[PDB]
């Protein structure tokens, strides 16, 4: 089975090929994680899956989504992830984090308490920042400041320091989260950018924020441990063909900057778009681009049939299947894949107090 | 549905009617509890049954099946098991614990390492005690020595020792483990005791060590939360009406003794038998012990089918059905069952950061 080969990139190595993304959890608190968080990402670790990488996790406290969201942004909230990782490891999974910053999407209600930008009134809320002043709309209507020279200095400069805490922390893997509409998102996206300065305009210039923020984290992420990036490279708005040849392109640039793989998805800029969701929708786009930017690629959005995953690599459009709500549901969907992909002594995909018992 | 009617026995209350049965780890060290454990617990009782009763937990060094049994022999051991009560209650499920005694069955190695008695030149062994000094057979042939009346007191105290650190630990639903050929289990059976004395020959006699045992425990247990146990009430082995009818009686005094619930299972006393193995084969046993003894019952041995957990509570046969391996499989199966009934809102079995994705 496709699914349940080993993957090697730098000097880590995969024990399959099923990926878990990051699922925000919302239950931190001022950005420390806690037994939610640890017996979430240890029982998923278990489960099989060869990857597991840790939620959206904030460089900055204003780049949080929520008032429940991780945060990495002082060496308090990164030593609260070594037990995490530490997990993650002794299941025989390989930790990774996705770190992440909010931009005009930030401060916003959990999504089962409204999912909606939070109201001034409520003193859990806070500033955003974006490149240009110009609200989503919609369920998420503030609109946020407009970011300053020294705000995109700044902001890059909380990458690294999260990529360096992240390090330290054990992480094996690490995702620069440019895609779903937040802050890189919307760096790149003409939507969401309207700057005339050296970070707005051109596709070099909305390119820039992005190019930038990876060679400074690339400074201090080692070398021998995958770099990774998401990034949605359409947003089904009417432009896409166009915006996906730009899309492209900005791989290229990321590959030629030391980008070890491309995590595919979709932009969510703005509300104003048609998503055609399906299961495996993603799979040709991110075919596409894998062979067009000639880079590996996972991606996710309608996986957790075993079949589709298996078929994905066996097509070639992805190196690794990201495979989510399938593991809210059961955390040892990767044991179920293998079982109904009909892999060989498949409940030794679990550790052996259950594997015995169970084939 | 009838599966997610909640259940209330004392002052406790079940969300529904899933128990997760003990399933021994064979992970513990020196009969301490660790990470294994907290994970393996906590995330269960995440996945929605409404009971959780921890693995047989050896009252004594050896009452341990394995090297890697739980125990609770002293403190230190109790309050390991103080962070898996706050994760079990944390998550809305219920607590519980099963202690117990392997009798001649002890000193064996772990299931996936040969399963079978540990050779006596092998440094990890120990002499084991029963009723009287006849082996199992089979897989198990270490001869066991006959306890005396100093042993008998012994371990009756270590019982109760037991409960008293299993209250304190936070524990609200107790199971004393008298089936499955373990030291109980042995003293009830003609095959296993052969004794002379006051705890062997007639009915009264066989039945004294399990009745004592009970009425000590009774004594340091509190009165408000449920006080049970598991028994094989036959053994399969041509004597089974003679059988049924004696364990039923016995049923009848531990009701008297203030047995709240009883886990109906089969002896395995000895390996010469015929085991009926099918789904819910035990649901008309257990039902007929239920309906004579007059007290609320469980049992396992092939109830994970929704549908088969569902039919035994509508026909009255049991008052909670047990799951256990299917939860190894799955430990979200709590959900999965109420998906597969059409329970309303089945999601929200699950805590929200899983419920509000999976609507
Ligand atoms: C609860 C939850 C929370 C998040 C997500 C989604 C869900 C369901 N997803 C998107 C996720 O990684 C994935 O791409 C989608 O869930 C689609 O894959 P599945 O169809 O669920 O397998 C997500 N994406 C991301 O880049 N960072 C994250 O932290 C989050 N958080
Ligand atoms: C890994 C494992 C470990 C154990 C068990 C079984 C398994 C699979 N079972 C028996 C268990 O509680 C249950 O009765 C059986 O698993 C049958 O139910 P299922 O068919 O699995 O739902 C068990 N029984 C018991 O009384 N105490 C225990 O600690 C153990 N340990
Ligand atoms: C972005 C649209 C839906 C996918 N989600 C992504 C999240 C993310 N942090 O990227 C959080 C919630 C949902
Ligand atoms: C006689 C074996 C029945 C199922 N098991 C029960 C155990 C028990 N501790 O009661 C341990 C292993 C297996
Ligand atoms: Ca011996």
């Amino acid at each position: 089975s496709a699914l349940f080969e080993p993957y090697t990139l730098k000097d880590v190595t995969l024990r399959n090929r099923i990926a878990i993304p990051p699922m925000c959890q919302y239950m931190a608190e001022d950005g420390l994680i806690n037994d939610w968080h640890q017996v979430h990402y240890a029982s998923m670790a278990r489960g099989g899956a060869g990857l597991l990488v840790v939620e959206a996790t904030a460089v900055a406290p204003e780049g949080r989504i929520t008032p429940g969201c991780a945060g990495i942004w002082s060496d308090a909230h990164a030593q609260a992830f070594v037990p995490v990782v530490q997990a993650i490891k002794a299941a025989g999974s390989v930790p990774g984090i996705q770190i992440a910053h909010a931009g005009r999407k930030a401060s916003a209600n959990r999504p089962w308490e409204g999912d909606d930008h939070i109201g001034a009134d409520d003193a859990r809320g806070w500033e955003t920042i974006a490149p240009s002043a110009i609200a989503f709309g919609a369920h998420l209507p503030n609109v946020p400041r407009a970011m300053t020279l020294d705000d995109i200095a700044r902001v890059k400069q909380d990458f690294v320091d999260a990529a360096r805490r992240a390090r330290d922390a054990g992480f094996e893997w690490i995702e620069l989260h440019f895609a779903h509409g937040y802050l890189g998102q919307s760096f790149f996206s003409e939507h969401s950018n309207k700057r005339t300065d050296a970070y707005g305009g051109s596709f070099d210039n909305r390119s820039r924020f992005l190019l930038e923020t990876l060679a400074a984290v690339r400074e201090v992420w080692p070398e021998n441990l995958p770099l990774t990036a998401r990034f949605g490279v359409l947003e089904y708005d009417g432009r896409d063909e166009q915006t996906l040849e730009e899309s492209i392109e900005l791989a290229r640039r990321f590959k030629a900057g030391g980008l070890d793989l491309l995590s595919v998805s979709v932009g969510f800029t703005i509300p104003e778009t048609n998503i055609p969701w399906g299961p495996a929708f993603m799979g040709p786009i991110a075919e596409r681009v894998r062979r067009e930017a000639k880079l590996p690629v996972t991606s996710a959005w309608g996986f957790g049939t075993p079949q589709l995953a298996e078929a994905a690599l066996q097509a070639n459009q992805l190196d690794l299947v990201s495979v989510g709500r399938a593991h809210l549901a059961d955390p040892h969907w990767a044991y179920f894949a293998a079982k109904e992909l009909g892999v060989e002594k498949a409940s030794w995909t679990l550790p052996a107090p259950y594997a015995h018992w169970l084939e």
